[PDB]
RNA sequence: AUCCGGUAACGAAACUACCGGAGACGGGUUAGGAGGUGACGACCUCUAAAACCUAGAACUUAGAGUGCAAAUACGAGUGUAAAAGCACUCUAAGAGCAUUAAA
């Protein structure tokens, strides 16, 4: 199907009356999620040492959706486990949470507190969403940083036992390389012979506690090795962050959050009267009912029942009588051949500052199923994506670049650094955060330090939320976005206006040869016009403008146009070894001097031509 | 304090130096422009904002328009009688989120 969201600011939104309880609704969200999520992390910790090597006997501990679900229910203060019924499948898991309420009590050196979490509201029902992303979350990063991991671990290893630290990489990337295509990997798990990136795809749980293992020696083993390369890793992610996040709500949900028996009978009535049809309902938890019994009738389609929905937030929330409204009334995009028509999922996304719209195809909206001549004529260019810049732009005789400190500006990010700072120094919260924290850093993996940690941020935790409640924070979080587009787009307008006139030089890049100069030449007016090379090393927005192309960067960094072979190294013969200063390496080269993006981008745009 | 461009010492750097332009989130609070002598200044008026305070908005780029701010001479050496910037309407091209995280 066909998913869309449109991102605009909440104000206005919510009815003025309605927004104290939203408000309310986000911190109490944050902090059950946070509080959880280091309850989570602990206790798995802990399972790492009741069997390390793991037993043939047993599974790997897979965390489940229910694991999650208890743990809100402990950090709320619920006295006995949630579970429905008694059955030989639950026999494990109804004991599980007697375990895991142990260990919230073993965390912490005082004796638990109800009420120093709980909230009247009944904010159970938008919790849901939020567990699923956390969920999803340990997968990726398994999966994603599983083989930076394997790296890390030999790459120390050749460090301590006094190998070069320039042929250390090179050996990893050896080993790697074979077990990819001792300890570090398990037994093939795929019969069919196919590589291991299949396995690691098959389970991401059965790699964990492995990352695990490498961590805790990371931390101690290799104490000789500099701290610069002891970069830790996270393998267990937790919400650290003390801002409050974004939540989902739904229909249900909803409902759940601002009705009221009391004010529900409004709804009725009108929509009674404005409808000529009464509702089965009779209390509040009663309108999550099927659609067989809310009528009395069926729905003659799958559409007619996504119109029922839209109504509904009508009247709870301005959805018709807003200026937001504009953009979501069956609007159509200009450039659209197939010509869809949008309108509302029934879905809201907000954090109490920014909300986020959902909108789908009209045809697909309701209960939705179960789920090359060019080149001649053409101007060509190439890229050479680097690290210090984002990208870079050549044509044989100038070059131009997107460096990191372009985005910065444009970011502001010297004023929400400095902002930032003042704000949280006029409570005195700095130092603890700085001078005491440090010394506990979260990403240590073992229990007795994590533990520190945890005990240490939850006596301070009432003071920090209140002072990072503060709007600025969030505020801040909407303008990068506002302005990253600013800062793409504008890059991107600054490319067509360098080459829209041929090149106003011929001999100022000597290296450049006849065919550099037929192209320089041609003159383009439209943007669909420019091809622009690219690297398998921002693309997503780039080729919405100009068409683009792949070009190999093997030993593209080594080769030069005019040379019997490879002639480009780190400049030698000076007392100074500068951090990017490039000189060749023999006297037959059309030029002496190098830079990374030049040498680099132009080899590219060679083999492209 | 930073970004961009040029200049040499064979498309050279976080210092090898110099020169010409941008910019410091929103609101209240300071110095610059224009005008009762569009001569300077004597006296006032419209806009605007670095340091400080503060629970506080906004879909993005190229261009086209409208709409703003009011109070030297004649004569019998002599008396006196449009800029910075901002707001709105348009055209063309775009328009999917929440987070973990790093060489
Ligand atoms: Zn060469």
């Amino acid at each position: 199907s066909n998913i869309r969201i449109v991102k605009r600011k909440a104000k206005g939104f919510f009815k003025c009356e309605d927004l104290v309880t939203i408000k309310d609704a986000v911190k109490a969200a944050h902090r059950i999620m946070s509080d959880a999520s280091i309850l989570v992390r602990s206790y798995y910790l802990r399972w790492f040492q009741s069997s390390y090597p793991l037993d043939s006997d047993d599974k790997e501990l897979e965390l489940e959706h229910f694991h999650i679900s208890m743990a809100c229910s402990i950090v709320q203060g619920i006295t006995r486990p949630p579970v429905r019924g008694v059955g030989p499948e639950q026999s494990v898991k109804i004991d599980v949470f007697n375990d895991m309420l142990d260990e919230y009590k073993r965390l912490y050196e005082r004796a638990p507190n109800d009420k120093e979490n709980e909230t009247d509201l009944s904010l159970s029902h938008v919790l849901a969403y939020s567990i699923d992303n956390l969920l999803t979350a340990y997968k990726n990063n398994i999966e994603a940083h599983f083989s930076k991991y394997v790296k890390r671990f030999i790459r120390c290893d050749m460090l301590a036992k006094g190998f070069n630290k320039s042929e250390a990489n090179r050996v990893a990337a050896i080993y790697t390389n074979a077990y990819i295509y001792s300890s570090l990997f398990p037994s093939k798990i795929n019969k069919g012979g196919f590589p291991r990136v299949y396995d690691l795809k098959a389970n991401p749980w059965v790699y964990l506690p492995k990352m695990v293992m490498i961590n805790q020696a990371l931390e101690t083993d290799f104490s000789s090795v500099e701290h610069k390369e002891r970069r830790l890793l996270n393998p267990l992610p937790f919400y650290s962050s003390f801002v409050p996040m974004h939540i989902r709500i739904d229909t249900s949900g909803l409902s759940q959050l601002l009705m009221t028996k009391d004010r529900l009978d409004d709804f009725k009535r009108s929509y009674l009267a404005e409808f000529g049809v009464s509702l089965n309902i009779k209390n509040k938890g009663d309108m999550l009912a099927s659609f067989e019994k809310i009528f009395g009738r069926k729905a003659t389609s799958n559409r007619e029942a996504g119109l029922y929905a839209t109504e509904m937030w009508s009247f709870l929330t301005n959805l018709k009588t807003c200026r937001q409204w504009k953009e979501l009334d069956g609007v159509v995009r200009k450039n659209d051949p197939k010509g869809t028509q949008w309108m509302f999922d029934n879905a809201v996304v907000t954090d109490g500052v920014s909300i986020s719209f959902q909108v789908i195809d009209n045809s697909m909206f309701g209960r939705k199923a179960f789920s090359r001549e060019e080149l001649k004529t053409s101007k060509l260019l190439g890229c050479d994506p680097g690290k210090r810049d984002i990208l870079a732009i050549t044509d044989g005789i100038k070059t131009i670049c997107y460096t990191k400190g372009q985005r910065d500006m444009d970011t502001h990010k010297t004023i929400r650094l400095r902002t930032s700072l003042k704000r949280r120094r006029g409570c005195g919260l700095e130092e603890y955060e700085t001078q005491v924290m440090n010394r506990f850093q979260k990403r240590s993996c073992h229990p007795e330090m994590f533990r520190r940690y945890a005990c240490s941020r939850k006596r301070m935790e009432h003071m920090l939320l209140e002072c990072y409640s503060h709007p600025v924070f969030r505020e801040f979080k909407f303008l990068v976005y506002n302005k990253t587009k600013s800062s793409e787009h504008r890059f991107m307008h600054r490319v067509l206006e360098t080459f829209k006139r041929p090149q106003t030089n011929l001999s100022k890049a000597r290296c450049a040869s006849g065919v550099m100069r037929m192209n320089a030449l041609k003159e383009v007016q439209r943007h669909g016009d420019i091809i622009i090379g690219w690297g398998n090393w921002i693309r997503r927005r780039f080729e919405s403008l100009f068409k683009t192309t792949t070009v190999p960067e093997h030993y593209t960094s080594q080769e030069c146009p005019s040379c019997k072979g490879r002639c480009l190294r780190k400049a030698t013969g000076n007392p100074i070894m500068r951090h990017h200063l490039l000189r060749c390496t023999n006297d037959s080269c059309c030029s002496r001097w190098w830079n990374r993006n030049v040498a680099g981008a132009f080899n590219i745009l060679t083999r492209l031509l």
